This record gives C-alpha cells, sequence and structure tokens, in this order.
C-alpha cells in the first residue's frame, strides 16, 4: 500500500459531479417522481442505488432516458436521497423519516436505510 | 448544517465508478495518450482535471468522444494519474516523479501538482 491517500479527493470529485448535475452538464437520464422530474448522471445513479444499478448493469435498459417510480414514493423523500448521492449529507427529520426511510428501502440504498434504522433506535 | 454526514459515502461512490470504467459501463471517451488507449467517464475527467473540464464544458467539445494527448506525455504518467481520479490513490515514486509531475501540470491537477512539488522538497 506504498500509494500515497489523499483523503479530499473523493469528496472533491462528488462535489465537481453535483455542481456538473446543477449545470445539467453531461446528464443522462430523468427520474420521473409524479408531478416531479429529476435530472441526474446514471453512472451516479448505479455507485448510489441497488435498484438504479440492478436497471442499467442490464444492457437492454442501459441506454433508457426515462424511469418512473412506484407512485406511492414521495417526491421530496426521493430530492433529500438525490441530494445524499451527491453530496454525502442526508437531510434526516422526525417529519420525514418515514419518507425518507420508505424511499431508501425502495432505491436499495442500504447504509440510508441502516441511518434511519439508527434514527429510530434514537428517537 | 442540520444534515447527517456520511463520511465514506464519497469513497464509496468513487470506488464504484472505478468498477464500471473495470466493467467498460458508461464510459464515453477515449483518451489516446501515444500507442495507448484509456476509456473513462468525462463526468469523473472533468471532476479531476482542469483540462479535461475546459474542453468538456464548452459545448462544441462536450460530445468528442476521442481526445489525443501531447507527444511528449508519457503514457505510464497518464494511467497513473487516471488511477488517481478513480481511487484517490497516487502511485508516487523516485523513477516515476518527473514524468507524473509532467502530466498533472498538463493535465492540470492542482493538488496532485502540490504533492508531486511537496515530494521534491522531501526527496
Ligand atoms: C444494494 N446496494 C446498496 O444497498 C447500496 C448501494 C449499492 C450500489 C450499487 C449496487 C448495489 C447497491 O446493489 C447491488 C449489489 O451490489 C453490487 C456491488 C458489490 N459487489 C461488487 C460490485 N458491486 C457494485 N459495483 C458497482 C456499482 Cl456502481 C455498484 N455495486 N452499485
Ligand atoms: C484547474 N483544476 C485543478 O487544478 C484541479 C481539478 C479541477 C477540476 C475542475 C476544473 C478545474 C480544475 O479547473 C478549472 C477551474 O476550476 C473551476 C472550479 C472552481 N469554481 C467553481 C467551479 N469549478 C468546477 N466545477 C465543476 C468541475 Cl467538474 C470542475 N471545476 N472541475
Ligand atoms: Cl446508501
Ligand atoms: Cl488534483
Amino acid at each position: 500500500d506504498s500509494q500515497i491517500q489523499f483523503t479530499r479527493h473523493a469528496s472533491d470529485v462528488l462535489l465537481n459531479l453535483n455542481r456538473l448535475r446543477s449545470r445539467d452538464i453531461l446528464t443522462d437520464v430523468v427520474i420521473v417522481v409524479s408531478r416531479e422530474q429529476f435530472r441526474a448522471h446514471k453512472t451516479v445513479l448505479m455507485a448510489c442505488s441497488g435498484l438504479f444499478y440492478s436497471i442499467f448493469t442490464d444492457q437492454l435498459k442501459r441506454n433508457l432516458s426515462v424511469i418512473n417510480l412506484d407512485p406511492e414514493i414521495n417526491p421530496e423523500g426521493f430530492n433529500i436521497l438525490l441530494d445524499f448521492m451527491y453530496t454525502s449529507r442526508l437531510n434526516l427529520r422526525e417529519g420525514n423519516i418515514m419518507a425518507v426511510m420508505a424511499t431508501a428501502m425502495y432505491l436499495q440504498m442500504e447504509h440510508v436505510v441502516d441511518t434511519c434504522r439508527k434514527f429510530i433506535k434514537a428517537s
């Protein structure tokens, strides 16, 4: 393990990917959540969600430009998790815990799911 | 700053992007370095290199699938930096410092450049 470790590099990369998303640069998919639409990078969604990973790894589904989620999926809960994917920061509150946990479970985000379980234990 | 911070999330994302690159999943550019070719994600290259950021932010150059570097650019030095971009780990040695520093300077990777300067000061 002779290589030099840059402790800030991963966070710097994520910050710049979020800036790319903010500027709509090289976004290649739209996630439709009821009346709300969210543009993103498939590479990012696959890197953070078991649901999106299982969809785009399949060469048949790889080129999809639009994804539609379950109508019982809360748009604000998806937005909080889309923000998490791009920032490492989760907006967890007692007023949104159940919607956020239901959305993370659906999206197969094991660590968010684990944190939601810890939040409840601490609530 | 009420949001929960996931200290491992950024590194997890980068690890999965490197796995995507390893599996040639959603790669969209080839960087030609003399007789060597390297496939990657433009979003990743832009997030790590001033050179690649300046190229793909320009809507005229955004859709380029092939980039050719200066013939004096060392393929092993580019490979070490491409690995760095995707891992946060830099393979710096006295036997490759000058080639790696010349390549980072060319690619406009200020932090790699800074570390190379610190390595020399410590060498
Ligand atoms: C379930 N799941 C979560 O709960 C958290 C987030 C997450 C991210 C991904 C996939 C996930 C999940 O579910 C599929 C199972 O994991 C496969 C993993 C492990 N074996 C090596 C390859 N893997 C991989 N390689 C590339 C990507 Cl981009 C990736 N996983 N993405
Ligand atoms: C020179 N340079 C380096 O030396 C290190 C790596 C690096 C990464 C990028 C661009 C770089 C560099 O050079 C252009 C100047 O920086 C622009 C920055 C700062 N103002 C906010 C927006 N910025 C930004 N936003 C998105 C991306 Cl994807 C990005 N930068 N990439
Ligand atoms: Cl997660
Ligand atoms: Cl850098």
